[PDB]
């Protein structure tokens, strides 16, 4: 793309926009960019690169790029020729976090990919009209699997008669629970969640055995209690594979 008497500005998602050095008789600035092979254009009351740019594809699809007033976010929408039914949509921030969505012929979401600033990911596949679907969380060393519903995301790990469930609410709040179908007092596992420290403490035969901590870095650590069940010993150790979570549930 080209523009007489202009300045190039770098944006989130490794995008670029050209903006005029000075305003026209109506006090406005001209904008131009090329995105995924198509030229978009617009005008703005501001001089920094922010505003709305639009274009139209060969197949009649309508494309719209919105650059936030402080340059911290970009949104790219592709609609049907009606200008309202979404085909796909993606959003980048200056910290490198990013979300991509695809839609069915009715304009309802069917797939969603989320990349967090720390490099971990959430992936939702086969999303239905009722809001349900398959869910996967991709961490450093291993992947967790489960389901999406209208209320929340639930990731599940099973070992023998024990089931561990990691819940994530609409707003990203994490809580964890454990249930064991074993009847014997000698071997049945139970647990207590502390929301104030993001920690699950496991008990067997009335005594504390270990602490599993669910950290702000999206990792899990394990640490054992002494043989009396009184104090933690050694140092906490970071989990690196799924089999090590299963080991902790034995």
């Amino acid at each position: 793309s080209h523009m007489k008497n202009s300045v190039s500005v770098d944006l989130p998602g490794s995008m670029k926009v050209l903006v005029s050095k000075s305003s026209n008789a109506d006090g406005k600035y001209d904008l131009i960019a090329t995105v995924d092979a198509l030229e978009l254009s617009g005008t703005s009351d501001k001089n920094n690169g922010s505003g709305v740019l639009e274009g139209v594809k060969a197949d009649a699809s309508k494309v719209k790029l919105t650059i936030s007033d402080d340059l911290g976010q970009t949104t790219l929408e592709v609609f049907k020729s009606d200008g309202s039914t979404l085909v796909y949509k993606y959003v980048y921030s200056k910290d490198k976090s990013y979300t991509y969505e695809y839609f069915n012929e009715k304009g309802e979401v069917s797939y969603k990919y989320i990349y967090r600033a720390d490099g971990t990911r959430l992936e939702y596949t086969g999303i239905k009209s009722d809001g349900s679907g398959k869910a996967k969380e991709v961490l450093k060393g291993y992947v967790l699997e489960g389901t999406l519903t209208a209320e929340k995301t639930t990731l599940v790990v099973k070992e023998g008669t024990v089931t561990l469930s990691k819940n994530i609410s609409k707003s990203g709040e994490v809580s964890v629970e454990l249930n064991d179908t074993d009847s014997s007092a000698a071997t049945k596992k139970t647990a207590a969640w502390n929301s104030g420290t993001s920690t699950l403490t496991i008990t067997v035969n009335s005594k504390k055995t270990k602490d599993l901590v669910f950290t702000s870095s999206n990792t899990i650590t394990v640490q054992q209690y002494d043989s009396n069940g009184t104090s933690l010993e050694g140092s906490a150790v970071e989990i690196t594979k799924l089999d090590e979570i299963k080991n902790a549930l034995k």
